[PDB]
DNA sequence: GCCTGGAGCGC
DNA sequence: AGGCGCTCCAGGC
C-alpha cells in the first residue's frame, strides 16, 4: 500500500462550503527533523446516512387508510427509488438492509427492528427530518454532521494516533500546517493505540491594549510570547515552562518612543522588536505564530476579550494573512467564541479564566486574583492612564513591556500549575468528543458524545440532533432533619461513595432496560442484563480501580503517580456527570423518568441507612442526599473508627455494588439548620494522635453577600463555640469582643474595606425597572453615568451605607466607597451595619447556644435591646 | 400573614 | 450548552 501516521488534535468542518469533508489539525514525525511537525489532513466523501422506518402495512396518502399489501425492504427501496429519490434530486445513491436498535423518545419506534440504511453524497440535497411515505412511518440521520458521523464510525475518541491508508498529496496547499495529506474516504481512517502522545508546541501570549487619545479604540501597542516545543500531556509541565520567548512593543500613533530606548533595549540585550506601528505588530506577530506554530495558545480571558480585540484589530490595522492565526488557510474572516474558534481552528486555545472556573473556586477569576492564589505572589496591575505617559521615559516602558513579558508568565505557570492540559485530554480521551471543545467548557456537550459513541458500537439509532435557572420538573435528594446544636462528642461522617453512578449501575437504570411513557418507572427485571448506560459506568468504574491499584506500586515511574491521580478524577468526574445530563431538558439524551428513577432510588437508600444506623442505638443528627452525621457519643477516637468501620460494614453488606463510606470525624459540631453548619474536623497525623481544621458549610459567613466586618465578626464567634474553652468562658469571649466591634465601628476605625458589601448583577443596571431601592444596581448607574468604564450584567458593585441626611430608606442610601470618602456629607451608617449585618449573623449563629441570644447580642453591639426579641 | 421568584449555597 | 433542596430577603396584595 502507503501508509503515514498522524495524531490529531483538532478537527474542523465547513458543512455550507464543503460538505462531506472534515479536516483534521495534528502532528507528524519528521524523521529528517527530529521533531514533530504540524499536519493537516483532508478527509473527503463522508456520505450521509439515513435509516428508513418500514411500515407494518403499506399505506395511502391521498385517503389516509390503509390498502392491505404488507411492506417489504424491497417495497421502501423501491418508494425512495421511484418517488423520493427522484423528487429530491438524489442522482447516485447506495441501500442495504440493516436491523437497529432504538430506546427514545419517539413513540411508534419499535426496539429493534428492520430499516433501509442509505447513503448518498454530502452534497446532494438533505431530506425533511419528518419525512414520510407509502412504506415508511420515520427516518433518522436525515441532519447529521459530517463531523459526528465521521467521529462515530471510526471509533475515534479525542486526540490519538490515526493511520492513514493511501493518502494523496494536494497540489494547491490548504492549510498553514508543515505537512498536509487527503483521505480518499472515511474508511482509510483508522484509530492505532500503542503508540505514545507526542509532546505538544506551547505558546504564552499576553497582550497590553491603549485607547486613542481621539477617536474611540482599542490599539495593541504590544505584545509577549513565551514558548515550549516540547510540552507534554502524559507527564508533568516542563522545567522551565517555556524554552524561547519574544516581545513587541509599537507606538499607538502620536508618540515617539523615548529616545536611547533602541540602545537600552540592544544594552540589556531583551528578545524585543520595536514595532514602528500598529499593523507592524500585528503583522510581526502572525509572522510568529506561523513560525512556532503552537498547537496550543494560551492566555488569559481568551474567548470574552483578548481574542475578539486581536482580530477586529487586524481587520482594521488591514493586516497580512489574517488566518496565519488557525491553522486553515480562508478568505472572509468572520466576526461576532463561534466565529472566533474558527478564526483559530486547527488550534487549540486554552484560556486559564474558564479553565479554573472548572478546577476550583474564587472569588472572581481574574489573573491578579488567580495569580495570588494559585502562584502565592501578587501581581501589579497597571491602569490604561498611567500608560500613555510610561512611553515618555525608556524605563516605563520597559516596565510596560517587562510586565506583559509576565502576565504570559504566570499564565503559562497557572496553566502549568492546574494541570489544565493532561486533564482536558483525559477528559476527552474518555468521552471521545473533541478536545478544543473541552478546554471551552461545556459538561452537557461531553456527555453526549460519551453516549453516542456507546450507542454506536453497540448497533443504536442515536437520536437526531434537535435544532431549535428553571422550576424542579421531578424530586432529587433526600436531606434529613436535622436535631440543631452544638456537639462536643465526636461525630462521624459516613457518606456513600458515588451514589448515583452506583445506583444507576446496582439497579441497572439505563435507557434500554427501564420501561417509560410524571411516575416512578419501575426498576428493570433482575433478569435483563447490563444495559449500555450502566455498562458504561462499569468501564470507569474498573479502569479506575485499575488505576488506583496501579499506584499502589513500588519501584514504579515517580511522575507517573501525579498522572494517575489525574486520570482517576477524570474517571470520576465523567461518571458522576452522567447523571445529571439525564435530567437536561436540551440533552440530546433527555430521559427525565430515568433521572427520577435513579433519585428515587438514593432517597430510598438514604433513609434505610439512617433507620438502621438507629435501630444500632446510634442517634442520626443530620443526613444530606447520600450522608450521614452520627452522633457517636465517645470522646475516645479509637472507639469511634472501630464504631465507624462497623456501621460501613454493616451497610456495605446489603449491596453488590453500592458502597458507604467514613467520609471524616468532627471534633465539635455546630449544626445550625439544613444544609448550614461549622465544624473542627479532625485530621490524624503521627499515631495516637491527630490536629484540628475548622471546615463551614452554608454559613452566611461563607456568602458573598455580607461585608468583611460581619462575616469576620462571625466567623470568629463561630471559633470560640467549636473551640475547647469553658461555656462561660466562650460566652464571654463573645460578649467581650462584639462589644469592641461596636465601639471600633463608632470611631471609625474599621477600614471602610469591611463595610464594603458587594453584589453582582444578573442584568445591565439599565435594565432594572424598580432600580431606586436596589443599592448595588443604583451605585451602579451612577459609576456608569459618572466616569469612563461602565458596569454590565455579570460584574459587582462595591457600595456602603451612609448618612445622606435625606431620612430615606436604608437601601437608598447606597454610596460608592471613593464617593463616601471623597464628599463631607456622607458619613457612614454605623446603625445600619451593626443590626443588619453583624447582629444578624451572629446571632443565627449563636440560635442554639445558651447563654447568648438575639437582645442580649444586640445590647453588646451597643443596639436599642428594647426593639429586639428572642 | 400569604404566596412568588432570584440569589446562593449544599450534595 | 447538567440536576433538585433549603434557607433568606424582597416584594405585591
Ligand atoms: N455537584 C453535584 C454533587 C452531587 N450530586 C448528586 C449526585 C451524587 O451521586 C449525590 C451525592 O453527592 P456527593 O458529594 O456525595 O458525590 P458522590 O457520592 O457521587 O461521590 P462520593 O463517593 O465522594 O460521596 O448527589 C450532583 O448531582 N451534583
Ligand atoms: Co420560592
Ligand atoms: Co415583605
Ligand atoms: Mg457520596
Ligand atoms: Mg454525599
Amino acid at each position: 500500500e502507503q501508509v503515514f501516521h498522524f495524531y490529531w488534535l483538532d478537527a474542523y468542518e465547513d458543512q455550507y462550503n464543503q460538505p462531506g469533508v472534515v479536516f483534521l489539525f495534528g502532528k507528524v514525525w519528521i524523521e529528517s527533523a527530529e521533531t514533530h511537525v504540524s499536519c493537516c489532513v483532508m478527509v473527503k466523501n463522508i456520505e450521509r446516512t439515513l435509516y428508513f422506518l418500514p411500515r407494518e402495512m403499506k399505506i395511502d396518502l391521498n385517503t389516509g387508510k390503509e390498502t392491505g399489501t404488507p411492506i417489504s425492504m424491497k417495497d421502501v427501496y423501491e418508494e425512495f427509488d421511484e418517488k423520493i429519490a427522484t423528487k429530491y434530486k438524489i442522482m447516485k445513491f447506495k441501500s442495504k438492509p440493516v436491523e437497529k436498535n432504538y430506546a427514545f423518545e419517539i413513540p411508534d419506534v419499535p426496539e429493534k427492528s428492520e430499516y433501509l440504511e442509505v447513503k448518498y453524497s454530502a452534497e446532494m440535497p438533505q431530506l425533511p427530518q419528518d419525512l414520510k411515505g407509502e412504506t415508511f412511518s420515520h427516518v433518522f440521520g436525515t441532519n447529521t454532521s459530517s463531523l459526528e458521523l465521521f467521529l462515530m464510525n471510526r471509533k475515534i475518541k479525542g486526540p490519538c494516533w490515526l493511520e492513514v491508508k493511501s493518502p494523496q498529496l494536494l497540489n494547491q496547499p490548504v492549510s498553514w500546517c508543515k505537512a498536509e495529506a487527503m483521505a480518499l474516504k472515511p474508511d482509510l481512517v483508522n484509530v492505532i493505540k500503542d503508540v505514545s502522545p507526542p509532546p505538544l508546541v506551547v505558546m504564552a501570549f499576553s497582550m497590553k491594549t491603549m485607547q486613542n487619545a481621539k477617536n474611540h479604540q482599542n490599539e495593541i501597542i504590544a505584545m509577549a510570547a513565551l514558548v515550549h516545543h516540547s510540552f507534554a500531556l502524559d507527564k508533568a509541565a516542563p522545567k522551565p515552562p517555556f524554552q524561547s520567548h519574544f516581545c513587541v512593543v509599537s507606538k499607538p500613533k502620536d508618540c515617539i518612543f523615548p529616545y536611547a530606548f533602541k540602545e537600552v533595549i540592544e544594552k540589556k540585550n531583551v528578545k524585543v522588536e520595536v514595532a514602528a506601528t500598529e499593523r507592524t505588530l500585528l503583522g510581526f506577530f502572525l509572522a510568529k505564530v506561523h513560525k512556532i506554530d503552537p498547537d496550543i495558545i494560551v492566555g488569559h480571558n481568551i474567548y470574552g476579550f483578548e481574542l475578539e480585540v486581536l482580530l477586529q484589530r487586524i481587520n482594521v490595522c488591514k493586516a497580512p494573512h489574517w488566518s496565519k492565526i488557525g491553522r486553515l488557510k480562508r478568505s472572509n474572516m468572520p466576526k461576532l467564541g463561534f466565529g472566533e474558534r474558527n478564526a483559530t481552528c486547527g488550534r487549540m486555545i486554552c484560556d486559564v479564566e474558564i479553565s479554573a472556573k472548572e478546577l476550583i473556586r474564587c472569588k472572581s477569576y481574574h489573573l491578579s486574583e488567580l495569580v495570588q492564589q494559585i502562584l502565592k505572589t501578587e501581581r501589579v496591575v497597571i491602569p490604561m492612564e498611567n500608560i500613555q505617559n510610561m512611553y515618555s521615559e525608556s524605563s516605563q516602558l520597559l516596565y510596560l513591556l517587562e510586565h506583559t513579558w509576565k502576565d504570559a508568565k504566570f499564565i503559562l505557570q497557572i496553566m502549568c500549575e492546574l494541570n489544565v492540559l493532561p486533564l482536558a485530554l483525559q477528559i476527552t480521551n474518555i468521552a471521545g468528543n473533541i478536545m478544543s471543545r473541552t478546554l471551552m467548557g461545556g459538561r452537557s456537550e461531553r456527555n453526549e458524545f460519551l453516549l453516542l459513541h456507546a450507542f454506536y458500537e453497540n448497533n443504536y439509532i442515536v437520536p437526531d440532533k434537535q435544532i431549535f435557572r428553571k422550576k424542579a420538573a421531578y424530586a432529587g435528594g433526600l436531606v434529613l432533619d436535622p436535631k440543631v446544636g452544638f456537639y462536643d462528642k465526636f461525630i462521624l461522617l459516613l457518606d456513600f461513595n458515588s451514589l448515583y453512578p452506583s445506583i444507576i449501575q446496582e439497579f441497572n437504570i439505563c435507557f434500554t432496560t427501564v420501561q417509560r411513557v410524571e411516575q416512578i418507572p419501575e426498576l428493570p427485571d433482575p433478569s435483563l442484563e447490563m444495559g449500555i448506560l450502566p455498562r458504561e459506568i462499569r468501564k470507569l468504574v474498573e479502569r479506575r480501580k485499575q488505576v488506583k491499584q496501579l499506584m499502589k506500586q513500588q519501584d514504579l515511574n515517580p511522575d507517573l503517580i501525579l498522572q494517575y491521580d489525574i486520570r482517576q478524577k477524570a474517571l470520576k468526574l465523567t461518571a458522576n456527570s452522567m447523571y445529571g445530563c439525564l435530567g437536561f431538558s436540551y440533552s440530546r439524551f433527555y430521559a427525565k423518568p430515568l433521572a427520577a428513577l435513579v433519585t428515587y432510588k438514593g432517597r430510598e437508600i438514604l433513609m434505610h441507612t439512617k433507620e438502621m444506623v438507629q435501630k444500632m442505638n446510634l442517634e442520626v443528627i443530620y443526613g444530606d442526599t447520600d450522608s450521614i452525621m452520627i452522633n457517636t457519643n465517645s470522646t475516645n477516637l479509637e472507639e469511634v473508627f472501630k464504631l465507624g468501620n462497623k456501621v460501613k460494614s454493616e451497610v456495605n453488606k446489603l449491596y453488590k455494588l453500592l458502597e458507604i463510606d467514613i467520609d471524616g470525624v468532627f471534633k465539635s459540631l455546630l449544626l445550625l439548620k439544613k444544609k448550614k453548619y461549622a465544624a473542627l474536623v479532625v485530621e490524624p497525623t503521627s499515631d495516637g494522635n491527630y490536629v484540628t481544621k475548622q471546615e463551614l458549610k452554608g454559613l452566611d459567613i461563607v456568602r458573598r453577600d455580607w461585608c468583611d466586618l460581619a462575616k469576620d465578626t462571625g466567623n470568629f464567634v463561630i471559633g470560640q463555640i467549636l473551640s475547647d474553652q469553658s461555656r462561660d468562658t466562650i460566652v464571654e469571649n463573645i460578649q467581650k469582643r462584639l462589644i469592641e466591634i461596636g465601639e471600633n465601628v463608632l470611631n471609625g476605625s474599621v477600614p471602610v474595606s469591611q463595610f464594603e458589601i458587594n453584589k453582582a448583577l444578573t442584568k445591565d443596571p439599565q435594565d432594572y425597572p424598580d432600580k431606586k431601592s436596589l443599592p448595588h444596581v443604583h451605585v451602579a448607574l451612577w459609576i456608569n453615568s459618572q466616569g469612563g468604564r461602565k458596569v454590565k450584567a455579570g460584574d459587582t458593585v462595591s457600595y456602603v451605607i451612609c448618612q445622606d441626611g435625606s431620612n430615606l430608606t436604608a437601601s437608598q442610601r447606597a454610596y460608592a466607597p471613593e464617593q463616601l470618602q471623597k464628599q463631607d456629607n456622607l458619613t457612614i451608617d454605623t446603625q445600619y451595619y451593626l443590626a443588619q449585618q453583624i447582629h444578624p449573623v451572629v446571632a443565627r449563629i449563636c440560635e442554639p447556644i445558651d447563654g447568648i441570644d438575639a437582645v442580649l447580642i444586640a445590647t453588646w453591639l451597643g443596639l436599642d435591646p428594647t426593639q429586639f426579641r428572642v
